[PDB]
């Protein structure tokens, strides 16, 4: 099957996060492609995957703000061709804040309005996602078996 990765990171876990997922993916012999949201141009980007798989980081002060290059695609979206294609979302957070990781829930919930098929629920991270790479490995292993 052929992958695409697009993370949005500031300080990087998000990236180290994608990175691990896209190892995981890559040893059990999917085809992968990993994209900082910085240097993507949302028209038709989804285009010719199988799997689409959209990391972003939560920020703002209890109003939900999306990492810094996410949001140009977060808002031309409608232009990727989600419609019928199957993703699964993932992102760090602080699980202490009010809303933990809710740019995985925003991202998620307007792929759903847009026709995109969920195919598992979104990997939450919190803290250093170095001590949770059991979860992110496990959750890479569930994304596959539900495509
Ligand atoms: C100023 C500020 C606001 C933040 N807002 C939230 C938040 O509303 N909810 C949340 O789960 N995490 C929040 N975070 C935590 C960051 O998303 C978290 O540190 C994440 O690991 C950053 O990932 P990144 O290195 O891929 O950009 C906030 C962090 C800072 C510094």
């Amino acid at each position: 099957p052929k992958a695409l990765i697009v993370y949005g990171s500031t300080t990087g876990n998000t990236e180290y996060t994608a990175e691990t997922i896209a190892r995981e993916l890559a040893d059990a012999g999917y085809e992968v492609d990993s994209r900082d949201a910085a240097s993507v141009e949302a028209g038709g980007l989804f285009e010719g995957f199988d799997l689409v798989l959209l990391g972003c980081s939560t920020w703002g002060d209890d109003s939900i703000e999306l990492q810094d290059d996410f949001i140009p695609l977060f808002d031309s979206l409608e232009e990727t061709g989600a419609q019928g294609r199957k993703v699964a979302c993932f992102g760090c957070g602080a699980s202490s804040y009010e809303y933990f990781c809710g740019a995985v829930d925003a991202i998620e919930e307007k792929l759903k309005n847009l026709g995109a098929e969920i195919v598992q629920d979104g990997l939450r991270i919190d803290g250093d996602p170095r001590a949770a790479r059991d979860d992110i490995v496990g959750w890479a292993h569930d994304v596959r078996g539900a495509i």
